[PDB]
């Protein structure tokens, strides 16, 4: 009486729900709880096969990522962005890159891998998910501007961490470069081609995202889309429209969708103020939309973390426990602050250090974690090996768990030393 | 016709569907023929959605969509109004349904040479009703509250049972679904008596279990204080599907379990007579948000169902038996439905009865079950049902849906004028 695929998916959902409940009730972060649940229903009870978790992940990756990043777009205020523009821009143009690179050198050293493979690991481990941190920021009443900068940086790095990961793989394997990557690389080498392609991708993604967000907003006003179930379905369709159009012209559809989310989140700012009645109407609409889509992003998160927990291979992670652990603490202590370094050039050091140290790794790399493995199994290419895929995945899991728990636990005392003085 | 990705296909269905939804609400036209026409456009007309792919999508949207749609439907039922018109409701969902399916089987078998089981399958498919496209005209013309309650509740119970009957007709024609309680009972007391007793069994067990998991659900939520986003939505979805799978493992329609669960959750006030208002407030709000989510999902499911149905038909078979199918549809509307609706017309004035009869078209559930016999034919090679006959059934169902919906949504003012002088 083994579980069918439907009962399997549902098992993931239900178990994830219970895990969520006990997580909230107890006060423990949802990340290691969801991972734990994964291992429980996974390799332990063998209720869910890892080789199936691969494919379920092959859907939940694209879907969940797009919807989650889109939902993240809404929680961004353009005002606070432009007010603290340089800091954020540095955090999402330099700090990310340097984090990924140092992390890559670390990986290369610890596992004797290539620096390109390490760069893949770093690109995966680049983005940050502080959604695990926020409740403590609130209940300990940390600086509002700090929370602003951190959260904003995350919202921006989540899709950037992806396109970074897509770069490294595109370098390792020329499979489905799209055309832009292929052309730009064949004209200006692999690395420089990667740089200019990064610039291109970012440019077109931001542009198209803003464009589609605005046009969608205006479309809503014109056609009058404020009532159930039009607003939800339309907004969803808009997000995935941005994603598919973006990916169609070789741009990060994730980033596009995120940007669209930012636009809709800042609908009150872009076009002329209407009468308070209309503003309230649009407000209600956006509230409904946000509700539905954020519910979807919640489910998606649950599935991502649980699947990851049920997909890992115990023997591989144990044979490299210490190694990947020191890679984790290595990137938490050495990489992140080193990359953060130019912050104190425009910030106070006591601020800069907290901002550096605090940022952990979360959902996005957890989704990207199995990608190199699955891609290795499928494409079956010599450059990246299946074993190294297992290595990557294991490491990513380790640094995710360790970063999350260490940040979550070391945050209280760290305020006392940085607030009081 | 450049090949799309699977994801691009799904998204295309979504986008086009939403566009057609907007257009539907704006123009005032029923969403059903707009959706189906849309699917037809992006389907065989443009070949952006290969029919094979359509089958593959519909094999998922069937399960997931139907479950969530029905579970959503459960919420909109009042036990009070049920008590108010209990015998009528029970009659319609039980007797009138079976009779409808049977007569439809007769007609279907008449139009072209077939087994009576094929026709019975056809009737069991279109057994359920969907007045969702009628309500905007009901409140528009201030129609009697009682009859609306009757029709709505009727459809609410007809949607799962219609599948159960469809589950029955399938169980006979295929050896796969055979092995089970139904096989035992039918072999024991003949196909007829066995069918009836398995009907009673499935209904009873599914209902009782749905009530059980419903109460257990409400009590659980009550104890662990599930009100804050997003615990409630996730837990609700989990609950509905739990009921589904558990119910299905006991050889009973899990859909019916989902519906009953939805009924239980819908009538939260009725469970505890006295409870301090605060609790009822938080509960009402949480339930409301949950309803928003699950109903949005239900809408998406509806769209996908109708559009997919639109893209899954082939104009060759459709045209080939065009007149035939039309005769079937008209036969069902004009003859079958009222003939099956007569039993408890004793409680209702003849004009009102003729109204109830002449109303109640076929929508979502038959649209989902339309391609079911074809898929099974393509997968299980029955000596009873063929692929082409699956095509005949799906086509006939499509025509039935279009005709019934369009007419019964369009003729309502005139009909009201006939029974209520105007
Ligand atoms: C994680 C993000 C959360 C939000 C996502 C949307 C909400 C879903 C949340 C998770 C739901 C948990 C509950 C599990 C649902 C049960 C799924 C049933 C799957 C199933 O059995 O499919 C089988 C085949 O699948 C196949 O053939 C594969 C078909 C491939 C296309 C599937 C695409 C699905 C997209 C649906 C989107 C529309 C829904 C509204 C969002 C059917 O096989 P059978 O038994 O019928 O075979 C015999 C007939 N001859
Ligand atoms: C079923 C037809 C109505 C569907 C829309 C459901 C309306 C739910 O409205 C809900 O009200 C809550 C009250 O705080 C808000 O917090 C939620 O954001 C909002 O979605």
């Amino acid at each position: 009486i083994e579980l069918s695929l439907a009962e399997a998916l549902f098992l993931i959902l239900f178990t994830g729900v219970i895990s969520m409940l006990i997580s909230r009730r107890t006060g423990i972060s949802y990340v290691p709880i969801f991972i734990l649940t994964g291992l429980v229903i996974g390799p332990l009870l063998k209720l869910i096969p890892r080789d199936l978790a691969h494919e379920i992940f092959d859907f939940v990756r694209v879907f969940g990522l797009v919807i989650i990043l889109f939902t993240e777009g809404h929680n961004l205020s353009w005002r606070l962005l432009k007010k603290n523009m340089p800091t954020i821009v540095t955090l999402d143009t330099i700090g990310l890159i340097l984090t990924a690179l140092i992390a890559g050198f670390i990986f290369k050293v610890v596992f004797n891998s290539s620096f390109l493979l390490g760069f893949l690991f770093g690109a995966i481990i680049g983005a940050t998910d502080p959604a695990t941190l926020i409740p403590l920021f609130r209940q300990y009443r940390v600086k509002q501007d700090i929370e602003t900068v951190i959260v904003t940086e995350s919202i921006f790095n989540d899709p950037l961490g992806i396109v970074l990961t897509l770069i490294a793989i595109s370098m390792l394997v020329p499979g489905y470069g799209g055309g832009i990557f292929s052309t730009l690389s064949e004209k200006l080498g692999i690395y420089a081609g990667g740089v200019i392609y990064f610039l291109y991708n970012v440019s077109v993604s931001i542009s198209l995202g803003i464009f589609l967000g605005i046009l969608g907003y205006k479309f809503i006003k014109r056609t009058g889309i404020f009532d159930f179930p039009e607003i939800e379905a339309f907004s969803l369709s808009l997000a995935f429209l941005g994603f598919f159009i973006g990916e169609r012209l070789d741009a990060s559809g994730y980033l596009v969708a995120t940007v669209t989310g930012i636009v809709l989140g800042n609908y009150k700012l872009l076009k002329p103020r209407e009468n308070i009645r209309i503003l309230k109407r649009l407000q209600r609409a956006i509230e409904k939309e946000v509700h539905f889509n954020d519910t979807l992003a919640a489910l998606a998160t649950i599935f991502i973390f649980v699947l990851l927990g049920a997909e890992m291979n115990l023997e591989v992670i144990w044979s490299n426990l210490g190694k990947g652990l020191l890679v984790a603490l290595g990137v938490m202590i050495l990489a992140r602050p080193l990359a953060t370094l130019p912050l104190l050039k425009w910030w106070n050091f006591r601020e800069y250090l907290f901002i550096a140290l605090e940022g952990p790794r979360g959902v996005v790399p957890s989704a990207l974690a199995s990608l190199p493995l699955s891609l290795a199994l499928k494409y079956k290419s010599p450059l990246l090996t299946v074993h190294w895929g297992e290595i990557i995945m294991a490491t990513v899991v380790i640094t995710v768990l360790t970063s999350v728990i260490v940040e979550t636990l070391w945050i209280p005392i760290l305020k006392d030393k940085l607030d009081v003085g």
